[PDB]
Order: C-alpha cells, then structure tokens, then sequence
C-alpha cells in the first residue's frame, strides 16, 4: 500500500547515483537491488576506478567526464568516505599505432585540457618503474585520477537514505508492468508502483530488458584484475606513480599505483570471457589467463610490479555493439528510463549519469547532450519483441 514517485531497479553505480540526485530534490524514491550495494556480484567492486577527462573512446565524452569530476569533488566534501585521489592518468602506446592514444590527444586539444606530451626515454625517466620502447609516445593528464567506487556507492546510498530514499536489498526484480501513467515492479518480496521507472541492472540488463519488450545486443564479459606486490619506491601513489590505460600490440591494459602498499593493480581490458551474470565463476585464477595475461604485461612494461599476487577480483563488463553507452527513455514508454551497456568504461561517469537519469525520469529531458547514447542509434541494432 505504498506508491513512490520514482523506482530505481538496480542500485549500483548508476542507480545509486540517480537515487541520490532524486532524493536530494525531495523526490519520494525507492531503490531495489538483488543484493546490498556496494557488493562484489556486479560491476562496481575491485575498490578503485580510473577517471579520465581526455577520452580516447571519443572526445564527445569529455563534457560528461568534466561534469562527473565536479560531482565527485562535491561528494568528497559531503561524506566521510574517501572518494577521489588525483593520481593523474598516463596513456601511452606505439607511435602512430594507437587510435586510443591519438583520440586521447585530440580530445585534450579540442577541449583545452591540461596535459603533458612525452615519448620514449622521457616516459621511462619521469616515472621510474615504467619501461617502454623508444618508439612509444604518451599523454599524461595530471588532474584526472582514481575513484574509490565502493565508497562512492556507499556514500550516495547513505546520503540518499538520510534524505528519505528507501532501499530494498536482496530483492531481485523479475518482471515489469508498465502503463501510460504508472509503473509497477514484481519481486519475491512484493510489488511496488510509481510514476517513473529507472532501469540500471548492469550485466543483468542483457537478460531482463526483454521483459520490457526490448531486444538490444548486450554481452556480459568476465573481467579480472590483480594486485601485485611491487617496488613501493616506484609504484606507490606516494611517489606519484600514475593510474593508466595504455595500448600495446596485443591489447589495452589499465592500472593503478599502489595505495598504502596494497600493490599495483592491473587489468586487461580488450579480452574477457563471454558469460552469463548468473553462472559466471567469480573465483580469480580458475582460468590460467587470469594471472598470465597480467604478468605478461608487467614483465615487459612495469617489471618492478610483477611480484607475488596479493589479491584478485572477478568483475563484469556489459558491452553494446559500438561500445558506447545506452542512456535514454524507453522508446515505447516515456516514463521508463534505461541505463545500460557501459561497456567496461562507465563508472567514472556514474555521478554524471545519476544526474542525467534523474532529469530524464522527472522531466523526460536532460540538459546534457546524450545523443551518442541514444537507444535508437543504428550501430546498436535495437528492436522490440
Ligand atoms: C568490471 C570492471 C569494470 C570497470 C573497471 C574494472 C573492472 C574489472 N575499471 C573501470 C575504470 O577504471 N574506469 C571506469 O570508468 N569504468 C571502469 N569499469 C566499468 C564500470 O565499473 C561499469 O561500467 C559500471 O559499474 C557500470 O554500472 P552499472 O550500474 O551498470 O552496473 P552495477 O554497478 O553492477 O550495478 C547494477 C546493479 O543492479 C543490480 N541488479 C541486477 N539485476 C537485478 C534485478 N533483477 N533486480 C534488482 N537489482 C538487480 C545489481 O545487484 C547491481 O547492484
Ligand atoms: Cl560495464
């Protein structure tokens, strides 16, 4: 016997941010999650997340990256939880052989971002612990950095609840009942109604959006990361070792400097096992590529951080065909908002997306230009049942 103004299904990276934005405006919101955010079953754990401004995936992402950065700084001031550390982010690759590096440089240029350009030995000299061939070039962004993702969701939740938002945990939404003037969700713990619905179930979007008559290609991928014992005199955040995302002949890798001696963290971005969020094996090391792919990179580019494995984590990417996000209203229901397919690089934007989702749910529009994330774009191959 309780109606809400807005219901958010999937209170993760995007959903909890949306809940915070809605709650702050006095909007009666209900957030429902299959677990208890932040948790280790979705796509937000692993402790840290890189945030970049100069965007190699496309310069059209810069505006939202900058707005998100400002929002992260605001969150830092609103909670006791640590939110962001300005490690700066280094991007490098073979000269003339990386579209990612090239677009990163062009994005910085087009938006007048503050960055350093260096190559060959200059990279090795500036950052002891990095060893790249002389034919490698790079762009360093000193003002971007590292976000503590679990703290972000935890802070957004605590703030949202303090303002009246209700969070229903360990409740898996199984179906949706949408009408022209209301929305209703079904769960093992009961049904709820509201005026608007926000759908942000991460990897599970690939299995439940069909319940909304949507047939959009979304592939979940098993993506691991490892923390390795490193030479702290070189890889510690304290000695300014940067966060990074680089492209080498065999793919794209990303990493973080050691924080308080937790060890350098590394991940392989271009490769992962195709999986189902309900049957994925979340144990690190069950595939010999888990650890081998990482050490193959370390022994060649950051030899001093190829020590004993301290910790491992298994997480998920949810890719769209063009690897661009999906942030839009449901084509058949203006009272339903969709957030999906962040394709492995959406957390840094979660703060900004929360704001966008709030605007879409309340007004059906947003001040941000989200055209590249249209649910109707061709490269997506979207359709109905
Ligand atoms: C996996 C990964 C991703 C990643 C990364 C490293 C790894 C190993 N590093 C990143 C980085 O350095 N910078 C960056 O910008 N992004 C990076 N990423 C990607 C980012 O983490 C993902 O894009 C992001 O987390 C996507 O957010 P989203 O909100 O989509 O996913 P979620 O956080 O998993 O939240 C979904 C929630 O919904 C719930 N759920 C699922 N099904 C249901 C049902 N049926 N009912 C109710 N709730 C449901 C989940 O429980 C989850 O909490
Ligand atoms: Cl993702």
């Amino acid at each position: 016997s309780t109606h809400f103004d807005v219901i958010v299904v999937g209170a993760g990276s995007m959903g909890m941010a949306a809940g915070y934005q809605l709650a702050k405006q006095g909007v009666k919101t209900l957030l429902v999650d299959a677990f208890d955010p932040p948790h280790t079953n979705g796509s937000h754990h692993g402790d840290t997340r890189i945030i970049r401004h100069a965007y190699g995936e496309g310069r059209e992402y810069v505006p939202l990256a900058l707005r998100s950065q400002e929002l992260w700084y605001e969150l830092e001031k609103e909670t006791h939880h640590k939110i962001f550390t300005k490690t700066g982010v280094l991007v490098f690759g073979p000269k003339g052989e990386s579209a990612f590096v090239a677009e990163t440089m062009e994005a910085a240029k087009e938006h007048s971002l503050t960055v350093d350009l260096l190559e060959g030995d200059e990279i090795n000299k500036r950052w002891p612990g990095i060893t790249v061939p002389e034919n490698y070039n790079a762009i360093f962004e000193p003002n971007s950095g590292v976000l503590f993702s679990e703290n972000c969701i935890r802070a957004y939740r605590e703030l949202a609840e303090a303002r009246g938002a209700k969070v229903l945990t360990h409740t898996r939404v199984e179906d949706f009942d949408i009408s022209p003037d209301s929305v209703k969700i079904e769960t093992a713990n009961g049904s709820y109604t509201a005026d608007k619905l926000i759908v942000s179930m991460g990897a599970w979007n690939s299995k439940l959006l069909s319940k909304l008559n949507l047939d959009i290609p979304l592939q979940p991928y098993r993506q691991v990361v490892g923390f390795f014992e490193s030479d702290e005199s070189k890889y510690s955040n304290d000695i300014d070792f940067p966060g990074f995302m680089v492209e080498v002949p065999n793919g794209i890798y990303y990493g973080f400097p050691s924080f308080g001696g937790c060890g350098l963290k590394l991940g392989y971005n271009t490769f992962g096992q195709k999986i189902d969020p309900d049957t994925i094996n979340r144990e690190f090391g069950v595939y010999p590529e888990d650890e081998s792919n990482l050490r193959a990179f370390l022994e060649e580019y950051m030899p001093g951080a190829n020590g004993e494995l301290k910790r491992g984590a298994v997480c998920m990417y949810t890719k769209t065909l063009d690897e661009h996000f999906i942030i839009d209203l449901h084509p058949e229901h203006s009272n339903v908002v969709i957030a999906a397919g962040f394709s492995g690089h959406g957390f840094k934007f979660s703060s900004g997306v929360g704001e966008v989702l709030s605007q879409l749910a309340l007004t059906g529009k947003t001040e941000h230009d989200i055209s590249i994330f249209s649910i109707n774009r061709p490269a997506l191959k979207e359709s109905l049942q």
